[PDB]
């Protein structure tokens, strides 16, 4: 063309950027990437307002699983399978939001909690590393703990270079699939030395010996990239920018006026402030009272300068970047920045829906993937155990079949409405005119049919049992 | 590239430490609760956050519904209805006790023991409570409780960090914590502070000591306070808000100037009325116009001295908006500023925060009321409070969380309307979408008291003989 | 008269060489899409542009209905659709699998694969997927597709373009495809690049290599990313603002300036406080008012500053919208600006954006996708995986377009009301113009589970005793 | 020239490529589908066959 | 000789050297104002609706 050669003359002539894969592109300052993305969500309030929108939204507070195997496939009738689904909820259900607090080892989170850490750290480190274990003691009912590892413990042992296979402590064959990972111990004393140990990707039995979940870009790409590498130079120039302005009205609003008298400060003081009469460098006080006209003689003044307006189109000039910055995180702009001023409804409606399809399409590819990995892992072990039969007349075994046994979809904290009433009229007509089943009202509410129905009978009967009136499902 | 080195420069010198999360929290810790405690003492807007949360997080009651696990463990189900009242009222019973005894300190009830732990949690970024046992078996439960501040929580002694033992933490190989190293109160300078070891869990299957806080990411030992991405700045609008107030008097204290050759004394009087026929210079009485006569030399000038808020209003909001980015909460809420806001635009901001509130309950509220009520429970099935079913398939100690798997009810969601609210509430319910229990826990009520109470409202209505409820045949 | 010279000559010197676009953008092809890397790796806005496509032309699913021409094939609808059914769950068993089995990096699901496809096509004007046959015999589908970076195709060895190689693509007399040259990775620059030769099309007839794109005119070869109209303003725009942003730095920084013939260090202690008392010159406290008394001769500035967005912001306005007209996106949703809209005009920003979406579903996300799902029906027939009707009236390879012909399902247009749009739709189904085939499609379902799922439930429903739902009999 | 300049337009100018983008999503859209509607009457075939066919 | 677009780079002049920025004026002084009254106009002439045109 021609805006790729030179541009209107000359203009971006020295604009001749390298071409390269991203891993070129990324993995040579890799680490200081992740520093500099930690450093703002540690201090700067509007990243950690930022990543917290992704964990109270992604998820949100609950995460309730749902398997639903391929019957079909599997040579099973779906009754069996409805059957034992309903089994293993309950199992699972058991053992992951239980109060044991055993599902990592540290023994510190709940199941939600680790997605919850999980989305947070590979929103702003760009990936995800959770190892799978066994427990040896038989103490527990399932052996199996897990343990979240920081990106930066993931790292090419003995910080030498990389190879064609050996990329930031990963090693991959020919085709760039991961199957060896290197990971240093924790070093927080200055001192000792940090070890690093070779762990395999999964176990050659199936088993996920440690699950590493991203998006790469294209192909080839060994690690992800946090969501603030476009943006993170915007935040340090606003962070600095914000404080060197409110510094600037400090000083500027300090000297409220001056003295121009030509005798000593003390004298100038007493006969133009006050103050005087000590008790016993320091200057002299001056007692807050009323007024107080001052005499002068020529040859001095009192002087009070106005400084000037302390946000002389600060917050404008800053609401223009907080637009660029939601930009870059993908999210919603007044809900990052607080600023729910001056919109219609249909204005408001459209940015929040926007930026929640946004977060379902990122919840579908993080968060249901990283439950599920820890959910077959876990049924692995549930079904070795036998805590469960499998169908006996299965066409197939569990191993070839691992994800059609395991087959299970995710819901979290529902599309919470902004009206309530419109969107409560929305399900019920639709329904009424049967354009969607109870299974989707109750996820877009963050709900199961099932007990759902269970609770609506059992609620029935109890009042039919205490005889008081029976509620609108009768018969 | 953009991490590189940043366009003509720019950070050029910004380079972090890149470290594990203790590895930057530790060296700092006691700083940073130092300055949270400071805020939160002396600022306004830090005191007015921190009252934002007790009052939502769980209000003003904190519900108890305990759910065993009775498909789980294969009871029947009316005989775990049977089990969960008697435990529920025994719980209730023993939880808003007016004896106030349920603390060693005894100046606290359940309720603000956990709104205690919530506010903790908030500005110290983690929460203690210490699990006790008494002798005096005065009352039915032994058990007795006392949250410990952070700061009464570190190594001992102030001995040099290690790897297995971080701030008076112990830890494990895996790193699970073992014990801590609680001191005393040192309120007194002139005295030391000794330490005791607590165990993390008893021998038994007790929880001797329950540590409930966030970690960002592995690895983590203490808690951050929210407050840490927003410290300075507010600290340095803080000090702004003074500084421009103080100007403010100063700018507006002098009004008006004199300059004369004449002695200072007799231009007060000639001037300025003046009382000279009777050091605190000379006092003027106020009256009428008090026109001069001002002698050539000789001036009155009156000094228009300067706004008082040339956009300093406008600046606040600005920052005030970021700095309740940093603590989660809604603008209008903190700001207490209400203006220019549309039914949609209050809806918006408050459905915001009011689901960042509900997640912080479930991780926070629910957890440590849940770690309060199991061990609780433990004395209640060893004292024989209620009686387990025999066909227990495992042990209260091996099914615990079975035992023990309950939810909590904390204060509603005040509604802007009500009107819709409860228009919608109706709609939803007779669609069959919803059930009773649902929308009344969002009231937060439960709706097995409200059947019995208005199945006892019907039967009193019906003995005084006035009119059958909307509830009949 | 207007292409001859312009007005007043204006345009005198204005002679673009016409040729074709071949020859306009293959010179400078790699020098373009490398500029293309960085905005879209470090601009926030090119940031938010792509993603805003991988949202909406693809989303969160993209669900598969296959549509095989059973009237060009003579086969009776019913076993057309009985046999149409257990392939689509044969796919959907292959297509979400966890193990990421369906490509050889093993890191991605098949919904990112279109995903990144369209991003990649967006970005770099074109995507390549590559067909596979692993020899694990362990699967039953031995296939899998690996995208590749369209950086890693190019002429071997640099070689001067000719008329049948160009950028390392194999192009016959009349201009279609046959081989690509790709080069491996290049991550360590120490060891030199290699190259391989791929035939777009295996002789058997099963595709190996599929290149998508769109060519603007006729007998070109790649396709150019659509930043090419945008990229000389976009990047100034960054620069802009990184500048004026530092200018506002800078400007508000050095707030106060003192002048005397004085001491330097002697002024600060008379004029600005000082701690000289007790490299850096002076710090300095923040106190009260703090009124100095600077000696006749000397004096204190506070500069007024100047205002830190001069409208820049009106600036970005248009600049925006000009680079929303370049990326086709709506210009509000690129800034998420909304400010001062009404909901008819809301609508139509979205109205017109969402046919442009349409448009690249079908011609980039639908293409490439059906591309890859014949193939995967190729190696399942061949494998006896599926058996097709005895009354075939043509092989699969005479028919394998006309068997595999499939639509897809992305995401839905979210209503800006919803509760127009269902009512919309309800009454339409009522006036019995519409289908529910095609409004469930525009939901982001498919009917037939749908009836099968109510089915599920009012058999439940009515086996729980409570209500039939509201289809009974 | 004129299409060489016309051309350049197109080719780097972000407005004139949002014309033609409009142009091919608006003036054809997505799909195009057709309808072969042959004049039985003036055929003077039966309708019958002609739709059929 | 070109100059490289960096920061905000202030310069030190030397007495008797000025550093000018010429403030140009509205690129739009009524010119917009004044298209309406001749489109206006043209409009009665075509008689096609002066908002068709414009």
């Amino acid at each position: 063309y021609h805006g790729g050669g030179s541009g209107f003359g000359g203009q971006l002539r020295s604009w001749n950027p390298p071409s390269e894969s991203v891993d070129a592109a990324l993995l040579p300052n890799f680490t200081r990437g992740n520093a500099r993305a930690d450093d703002l969500v540690r201090n700067n309030g509007y990243a950690a307002n930022a990543i917290q929108l992704h964990q109270d939204h992604i998820v949100g507070s609950f995460f309730r699983l749902s398997h639903r195997p391929s019957w079909r496939y599997l040579g099973i009738g779906e009754e069996e399978a409805r059957a034992f689904s309903r089994e293993v909820e309950a199992a699972w259900k058991e053992f992951a939001e239980d109060d044991c607090c055993c599902i990592d080892v540290e023994r510190k989170r709940t199941f939600t909690m680790m997605i919850r850490e999980g989305v947070a750290m590979h929103a702003f480190n760009g990936e995800l590393f959770v190892q799978a274990t066994w427990d040896t003691s038989s103490s527990r009912l399932f052996r199996t703990q897990f343990r979240m590892v920081s990106p930066k413990r993931i790292s090419n042992p003995n910080n030498t270079g990389d190879s064609r296979n050996c990329r930031a402590g990963v090693q991959i064959n020919d085709s760039g699939a991961a199957l060896g990972y290197y990971v240093s111990e924790d070093g927080y004393p200055g001192w000792m030395p940090q070890k690093w140990t070779w762990i395999p990707r999964e176990l050659p039995g199936g088993r996920a010996s440690f699950i590493h979940v991203f998006e790469p870009v294209e192909d080839g790409q060994t690690r992800g990239a946090n969501v603030f590498y476009s943006v993170m130079e915007q935040m340090k120039m606003l962070d600095t920018l914000q404080n060197t302005q409110l510094q600037s009205a400090i000083v500027k609003a300090m000297y409220a006026a001056t003295i121009e008298s030509e005798l000593d400060t003390q004298s100038a003081m007493d006969f133009i402030l006050g103050a005087n009469s000590q008790e016993q460098y320091a200057a002299a006080p001056v007692r807050l009272g009323g007024a107080k006209v001052p005499h002068l003689m020529p040859g001095d003044s009192l002087n009070l300068q106005t400084a000037q307006d302390t946000d002389n189109g600060y917050s404008v000039f800053e609401q223009s970047l907080l637009r660029y910055i939601a930009a870059g995180l993908g999210v919603s702009y007044e809900q990052l920045s607080r600023n729910y001023a001056q919109m219609s409804y249909s204005t408001a409606r459209a940015s929040a829906n926007e930026s929640w399809a946004y977060f379902m399409g990122r919840r579908k590819f993080v968060a249901s993937r990283q439950a599920s990995q820890m959910f077959l892992c876990w049924l692995e072990e549930a079904i070795v155990r036998r805590v469960v039969t499998l169908p006996s007349k299965a066409r197939f075994s569990f191993q070839e079949a691992r994800s059609a046994w395991g087959n299970c979809d995710w819901i979290g904290s529902g599309r919470m409405a902004i009206d309530g009433l419109k969107e409560v009229q929305e399900a019920v007509m639709l329904i009424e005119a049967g354009l969607s089943t109870y299974e989707k009202e109750c996820a877009k509410r963050g709900d199961d049919y099932q007990e759902i129905f269970a609770q609506q009978v059992r609620e029935t009967m109890e009042r039919r049992a205490a005889g008081l009136k029976p509620p609108a499902w009768a018969a």
